[PDB]
């Protein structure tokens, strides 16, 4: 349980989606971050894999501002503070807005990923996950915005997946948090994305999974991390 409280995008913070503030306020204030109404800080499971809530997390809408990034600029994701129990991969995506990101169609959005980390080390099972680097790393985690990708608008789609319960069907927990990218500069790659509704199935390697015995892999889920780049 826990959700994306702001971003620093190639070296500027940007308030994030307070979704623990803003839902109750009578006039919020603008953000590169979706609104989504999962203000217990919880999760999409498997039963919302074919949902439009996979997609930037529950019923969200889109963020009416952009964040500026030079291609190969960084995003740090600044997270509350992540349960350690929460063990499991943290999975970035970027998909084109063809168009202003701010009246994208999210269902219309073909997210590529930039960014997988999965199982770090296996000695004391569970062992140590991307999850637990966010955590010791003051609960951020720093990706790239690739130097060939095309400019234009961008949602890039940050996620957890915690897999404390993954062992059975549905037990997956997906924490997904968007926000709006205006990349500039860039080369012409233009990756192949894929729909956020089919990112997932409940019965991938790395969404049922036991974590509680020892893994000799974890294969992270979702398309493939483009190798071009
Ligand atoms: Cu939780």
């Amino acid at each position: 349980h826990g959700f994306v409280s702001g971003a620093v995008v190639d070296g500027k913070y940007y308030t994030g989606y307070l979704v623990n503030q803003y839902p109750y306020m009578s006039s919020p204030p603008e953000s590169i971050g979706w609104s989504e109404t999962a203000t217990d800080l919880g999760f999409v499971d498997g039963s919302g894999y074919s949902s439009g809530d996979i997609i930037c997390h529950k019923s969200a809408k889109n963020g009416a501002i952009s964040a500026e990034i030079k291609a190969g600029g960084k995003v740090e994701f600044q997270w509350t503070e992540w349960p350690e129990s929460h063990h499991g991969p943290v999975i970035t995506y970027m998909a084109n807005c063809n168009g202003d990101c701010a009246s994208v169609d999210k269902t219309s959005l073909e997210f590529f990923k930039i960014d997988e980390s999965g199982l770090i080390s296996d000695s004391n099972v569970p062992g140590t996950w991307a999850s637990d680097n966010l955590i010791a790393n003051n609960n951020s985690w720093t990706v790239t915005v690739p130097s060939s990708i095309a400019a234009g608008n961008y949602v890039m789609r940050h996620e957890i997946i915690a897999l404390h319960s993954a062992g059975n069907q549905n037990g997956a927990q997906n924490y997904p948090q968007c926000i709006n990218l205006k990349v500039t500069g860039g080369g012409s790659d233009k990756p192949a994305g894929t729909l956020g509704t089919a990112l997932y199935k409940n019965t991938d390697a790395g969404i049922l999974v036991n974590i509680y015995q020892s893994l000799s892999s974890y294969d992270i889920p979702g398309p493939a991390l483009y190798s071009g780049h």
